[PDB]
Formats: C-alpha cells, sequence, structure tokens
C-alpha cells in the first residue's frame, strides 16, 4: 500500500508536474492573449480620439 | 525511492532553464514597456 502511494507520488513529481508546468505555459499564453486584447483596445480608443 | 528522488532532481534541474526563460521574458518586457513609454 506504501509501495503505491509512493508510487503515485512519483506519478506526480514526473508527469503530474510536466503537466502542471505545461498549465502554467497555457496561463502565460493566456496572460500574453489578455495583453495583446489590452493593446487593441488602446488602439481602438486612440482611433476614436483620432 | 531513490529512483524518484533522482527523478526529482533531474526535474528540478530541467526546470530552472523554464524559470530562467521565463524571468528573461518578464525582464525583456519590463524594458519593452520601458522603451514604449518613452
Amino acid at each position: 500500500q506504501a509501495d503505491a502511494q509512493r508510487a503515485q507520488s512519483d506519478a506526480l513529481a514526473k508527469q503530474a508536474e510536466a503537466q502542471m508546468k505545461q498549465v502554467e505555459a497555457q496561463i502565460r499564453l493566456a496572460e500574453i492573449e489578455l495583453k495583446k486584447q489590452e493593446a487593441v483596445l488602446q488602439q481602438r480608443e486612440m482611433a476614436l480620439k483620432e
């Protein structure tokens, strides 16, 4: 039972950690997309001012 | 247990480069924002 627990811990150290890193990368990509949307909104505001 | 410890050590060694890359990207973004402000 402890061996299965240690196997799950090793899985978390390996595949689950890699999946968590992929999730962090996806969150960073989403933040970059939000920044791009904010820049587009600023450009639209500049066009309205013009 | 020792095999998992070695796997964790190698995982930290490999993810250190990714963390450094993210920090470099953040620093570059701050510099780009400073340049765009000027």
